[PDB]
């Protein structure tokens, strides 16, 4: 069990007396009046103490990745790597090294909602027993800005605007735009942004980067440059912008309760730990530098070479005290790992360490649960806000005779101690400058973008017709699509019909048609389902409950948990019609005989609100999520116009429905239910 | 005539025209870090990069402990007259006086990116600068809370929020915790109706009347007091969503009440407030049928007539969210002279903890030195040092009593130095005690004359809210003690839940049931005096020539008072907003243009710019939300498609004369509900 260390601060109150936080026996329910009908008295401490206690519940929240969600879990070496790196959690086989990640959004605030279009994040712990290591990565692999000094501008840019604070959890937004438009090396992320890596399924259907390319440091001081991938062992998934919006409201936290169910039902997220290796010598030799973050490494030039697995088993048992506490730092590294001149990650290594002591309001940060490593703590480090520990050494300082050495120096030759890639140099000029290699900006968008299906592509455009729409100014939206049409004249012409300019002028300077592996979403196929939310569209007259249970029973047998919609909580019913929506499921199912209640007499009942089984149905056909109807049900289809055999759309017997429902859902999104220009 | 915000000119910071510097000032390059050569490493003499960043990384402070999610406005008070015959207050001191105000609107449950169309209570908070101290009226949109004691609250707040292992639900209570609380705590039952209600989900912040829920007294020059309840009554109307419109509106906008506040005061039509009271002698305290130091009960019109003291109108937004708004710290106890407490128990604790609270937010005692907290009556006390402070005080003597300090500051009371003073008639009787008092025990009688107050449609939206949410509920048992504390109420709203549930409600308690009907109670009773600030959508085309016919429709709209976008394919020449961008839940009319027909059917709804079928569903939801709707000539085949009669109660068809004045008319009325499904048929 990877929460073992937590057990030792785990509090039970269970068959136990109310106490006051110095301990004592005591009634908190009551007030104490001067009379029977008398003014509170001071002098009731009880009150005080549980009221200061709340008074002061709240901590700031993040200043980027507010709002996420983060579970605990196991990771396992696939073998002895100390040939490439001299790290200890990965120098043996089979090793079993405790893990935690909070995944999360960007622009969103605390109580924001879980399918916002944004960056995602992937922040990942490792308990390794020399020293914790973060790898604080994005589902994304290119970051917006090159230079870590523009991050409170990119973020300022981005979040509400300062006025009224509106839009929360949006870039749907004048200051958001014209950044873009004036920061040309934002464009790659935003392409990313506005594709299906902006709005994925679940925390589980999303791939991880850590963004930077990092140096992986050998015993004797050899150095490799090195690029961090989380493939995800689910596949990756991602929803349709106007079924987004849709669950935003209906449920906030669609991401937090998908992963809290999947480790709860047995169906843990898995994912490999891949990596890209690359010779010192070969870091311009690709056609970028590979100190930019604004572009990422093919797969064609360094195949991935997994590393080993991480698997996530335990849920946390409170949210504040894990996850809202944890406080994840790039600087938290290892022997055997280092840091490049990478501008971006430079600036964040300072930024994540200052910014706890607003978050934690003191030092000992790192004493809390959460943060605390399983290789122990030896320093000279004393005092600050909240000591938890009582040192034993009165001679804190070093040199010294006094404690004969203690605690030692430790480097590369002895004490297995962190040190600096020794071939490491510093040359030339000091400056404020940025390097020449870091001028391409429109190049590795558009390999991106002709590296997804046609549909997808129209979901990018789709994504910036609907943002840019929400620009007031004329003159950042003709400045953004200029910025555009230097990326794709097909992408600037397709955008601009939306905003009602015409500013098309072809710049081939950046032009080419050469395309990626692994960038798209949809292209593959869904390997396991594990899920899975199918909802059965019932009525509770007319026997249909006893034919949707069967229904239920059979599809959940392949490791499903299958939800059973009626009017009221009959036996077999898990949701109402009122509470139930299509947002909630990625397969809508309608049961046979379910009335009469799709366009009939039966649709205008006090339970649910007008038309709400019809809606369900409509918005799940709308979305590309594969719909079926069993036996009698096929006229619930033909209501809205829907015909029997197309994409996903399947009608018959029960085991009839059950397959072919199944194969649509490795399929996911049906793109053949959308529509792209040209037609 | 004035400007609100005249006194935190002061404090404006403009950049226009000006070099970027640091924050200890000097001319500097904020956009490249100093590196160690021309592709090396960032170096810690970077002065520049690190005081950017420290500043950022340092930029959020803790939300609200409660009503974190809100947004504020400036505003001038005015009183209708001299009230000195009722209260010895500065404010209500003279007729006409202006007294600068500024109010927060919020939810309570909702953490700080919450969407403000969630079902909760709702948060109204004005501060009076008075020229005698900051006055705070710090209440919410129902005039009655869900416990009696303060020391309570944290059970309450705990069981609202989100659960504590997974921090799920986010603004919502349908969830086991919240419902064990209600079934567990029976004085919550009466707010619980109220926020089940229209009142759960309003309209915006415009359309909300606003109550103390507190007993308080008016104390004259001379002593006497009177027993008082403050009211706040929109000049706007009453008006609330449609649980169904609100779960979309929560993710389509979720600063919805955040822009309709921000718009309306840039639009030049400010939002208004009466201020009313109901006066009350100390005899007469027990008198009505219930105890008025109970928080859980409010006192009807028909006992005692609202009085109208003043007006109160919002006239300016802020200029920064953060400084203004985020860091304004309302407290109850922000009290003045000719205002006094009641030994309400709920009101006793608030006192202390809002104090305590800002010393978690603000991160030290000065907060009241920050330019919207400050007040426009002058500070003088021997209050020193103290995190930031920002003044540098002139005595150096800084205690009482002195002789080196002349007696500055001096002491000021009841008949010296106009101080602030406790009612001499208040008197401490009986034994010090951890009860509450026996007229505190009935929590039956007022949930239910609330709910036979309310039009029968608006009875069937409470019976769903509570349907809908005990759904939620995983504990059968917790379910079966929720239609218990309902069966306590009334017995056909708990046989009405309990069919939801699947789990049948014995038995008819007739102990607390009764006929009693109390006034202005409703939300959808009575029609909105003003049409103004009402979003209307204009569902057009950019093909057949319905732009230019659509562009007359919004003219003749946009002169009434109105604010009117029109909807079509692209942004053309009269396009505000796309299709892709526009929804139901941002307008309270939906009229299709003529000539629009036809991007409901065909291919004309099958389109790469919105996505397949949004035309149709635009005006779906307007309709099965209540909202009027409209059809210009040819554009009665829209309403057709989906099944909506032309001759309908709420529908119109005809002309450009007919539509633009029919329309208006049923805003008035806002929702028609008669589109609602009733149990019995
Ligand atoms: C590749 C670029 C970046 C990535 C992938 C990234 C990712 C993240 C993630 C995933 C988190 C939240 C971690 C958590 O779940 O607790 C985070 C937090 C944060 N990031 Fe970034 N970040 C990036 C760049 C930056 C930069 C350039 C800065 C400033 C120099 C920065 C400053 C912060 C700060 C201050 C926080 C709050 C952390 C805390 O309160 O613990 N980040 N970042
Ligand atoms: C009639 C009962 C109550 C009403 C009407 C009420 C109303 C409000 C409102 C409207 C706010 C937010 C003010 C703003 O816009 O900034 C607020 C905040 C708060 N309330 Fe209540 N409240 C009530 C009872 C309580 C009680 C019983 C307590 C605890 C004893 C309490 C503690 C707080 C605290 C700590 C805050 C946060 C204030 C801040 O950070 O400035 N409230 N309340």
């Amino acid at each position: 069990d990877a929460r073992q260390r937590l057990k030792e601060v785990e509090v039970d109150d269970n068959g136990q007396f109310m106490t006051t936080d110095f301990g004592g026996n005591i009634e908190e329910q009551f007030s104490l009046k001067a009379g029977g009908r008398g003014s509170t008295l001071l002098e009731d401490f009880i009150f005080r103490q549980k009221l200061q206690h709340f008074d002061h519940e709240r901590i700031p929240e993040r200043v980027v990745h507010a709002r996420g969600a983060g579970a605990h879990g196991i990771f396992t070496s696939y073998g002895d790597w100390s040939n490439i790196t001299a790290a200890s959690f990965l120098g043996a086989k089979d090793k079993q090294t405790p893990v935690f990640v909070r995944f999360s959004t960007v622009a969103g605030s605390r109580g924001s909602a879980d399918t916002a279009r944004d960056v995602h994040g992937f922040a990942t712990r490792f308990y390794t027993d020399e020293g914790n290591f973060d790898i604080v990565g994005n589902n994304i692999p290119v970051f917006f800005i090159q230079d870590a000094i523009r991050f409170p501008d990119l973020i300022h840019s981005v979040k509400p605007s300062p006025d009224n604070e509106v839009p929360q959890a949006a870039t749907a937004h004048d200051s958001a735009w014209d950044f873009f438009s004036s920061q040309p090396s934002a464009l790659h992320t935003l392409f990313w942004a506005m594709s299906g890596n902006g709005i994925p399924r679940s925390y589980r259907h999303m791939d991880g980067f850590g963004i930077h390319t990092f140096r992986l440091v050998t015993e004797d001081g050899k150095s490799k440059l090195v690029k961090w991938h989380w493939k995800t062992k689910q596949g990756k998934a991602a929803l349709v912008w106007e079924e987004a919006q849709v669950l935003a409201g209906k449920n906030a936290d669609f991401h937090r309760q998908d992963l809290w169910d999947a480790i709860e039902s047995g169906n843990a997220p898995s994912w490999e730990l891949a990596v890209q290796l690359i010779d010192e010598d070969k870091a311009q030799a690709y056609g970028f530098d590979l100190l930019d973050p604004t572009k990422f490494l093919p797969e064609e030039f360094a195949p991935l070479q997994v590393l080993g697995e991480m698997t996530l088993n335990r849920n946390p048992m409170n949210y504040f005290a894990e996850t809202e506490q944890i406080s994840f730092q790039p600087g938290h590294i290892v022997r055997g790992v280092d840091f490049t001149e990478d501008p971006l990650l430079q600036g964040r290594l300072y930024s994540y360490l200052d910014t706890q002591l607003n978050r934690h309001r003191g030092p000992n940060f790192e004493q809390l649960p959460i943060n605390r490593p399983v290789s122990g703590v030896h320093n000279n480090h004393r005092d600050g806000q909240g000591q938890a520990w009582i040192h034993k050494n009165i001679h804190h300082y070093s040199p010294s005779y006094l404690n004969k050495g203690y605690p030692a120096q430790a480097n590369q030759t002895v004490g297995r101690g962190f040190f600096t890639t020794p071939g490491r140099t510093a040359s030339g000029v000091l400056n404020r400058e940025l390097s020449a290699t870091f001028d391409d900006h429109y190049t590795q968008p558009r390999l991106f973008f002709n590296s997804l299906t046609p549909v997808e592509q129209q979901f990018v455009i789709n994504a910036i017709r609907f943002e840019a729409s929400h620009v007031t100014n004329e003159q950042v939206k003709k400045n953004v699509l200029e910025q555009l049409n230097k990326i794709s004249n097909d992408v600037a012409k397709r955008v601009a019909v939306a905003l009602g300019l015409e500013a098309p002028q072809p710049d081939p300077t950046y032009y080419h048609n050469n395309v990626t592996r692994g960038v798209s979403i949809f292209n593959e196929s869904l390997p396991t389902i594990a899920t899975l939310r199918v909802g059965v569209l019932s009525t509770t007259k007319g026997g249909s409950l006893d034919k949707a249970k069967a229904l239920k029973e059979q599809l959940e047998k392949d490791g499903l948990k299958v939800t059973v919609i009626a009017e009221y909580l009959a036996s077999g019913v898990d949701q109402t019609y009122s509470a139930a929506d299509a947002t909630a499921f990625d397969a809508v199912v309608v049961a046979e005989g379910a009335e009469r209640v799709f366009s009939g007499k039966g649709a205008m009942s006090p339970l649910f609100p007008a038309g709400r089984p019809s809606q369900i149905l409509t918005d799940g056909y709308r979305w590309g999520k594969p719909v079926a109807a069993v036996g009698s049900a096929k006229k619930a289809l033909q209501s809205i116009g829907v015909e029997e055999k197309e994409a996903g759309v399947y009608a018959g017997a029960q085991d009839e429905v059950i397959k072919g429902v199944e194969e649509g859902l490795k399929v996911f999104k049906f793109l053949e239910r959308f529509a792209v220009d040209g037609d």
